[PDB]
């Protein structure tokens, strides 16, 4: 399967995540956010040695909000944007909706309020891969892609500029 191996060659240095909670879990909480951490930490590693570093993200003490920045480079110009989302209380299963509140109302692909429409892909993928995939997975699978195409077209059409 040419989706499967997309998937692999993606995600297969992302260490893969444990844990059934969600931010009301208490003790098992705590310990899928050793997971979040350490996959993220690894894919940031990962991204510097690639000269791919695009992104920083932080969490609130309880980790359920977490914000941060990415950086887009079209033309060897980078572009930064605010990015910031809320664990749903039903994560790992329900993915969460990555929020570009800047761009809020410029793109077709995104919700009211600057949540990103992710193509009908990658919820399936998320899917079936629960509870392994965590928020790496979902900067690597979801944010990631949406940039490098919606980016590249608001530059085009001069929607944003540097």
């Amino acid at each position: 399967s040419m989706a499967d191996e997309a998937t692999r060659r993606v995600v297969s240095e992302i260490p893969v995540l444990k844990t059934n909670a969600g931010p009301r879990d208490r003790e098992l909480w705590v310990q899928r956010l050793k997971e979040e951490y350490q996959s993220l930490i690894r894919y940031v590693e990962n991204n510097k040695n690639a000269d791919n570093d695009w992104f920083r993200l932080e969490s609130n003490k309880e980790g359920t909000r977490w914000f941060g920045k990415c950086w887009y480079i079209h033309d060897l110009l980078k572009y930064e944007f605010d990015i910031e989302f809320d664990i749903p209380i039903t994560y790992p299963t329900t993915a969460p909706e990555i929020a570009v509140p800047e761009l809020d109302g410029k793109v077709a692909k995104m919700y009211r309020g600057g949540k990103i429409c992710l193509t009908d892909h990658f919820k399936p993928l998320w899917a079936r891969n629960v509870p392994k995939f965590g928020l790496a997975h979902l900067m690597a699978l979801g944010l990631g892609p949406w940039l490098a195409v919606e980016i590249p077209d608001l530059i085009q059409k001069g929607v944003i500029h540097h």
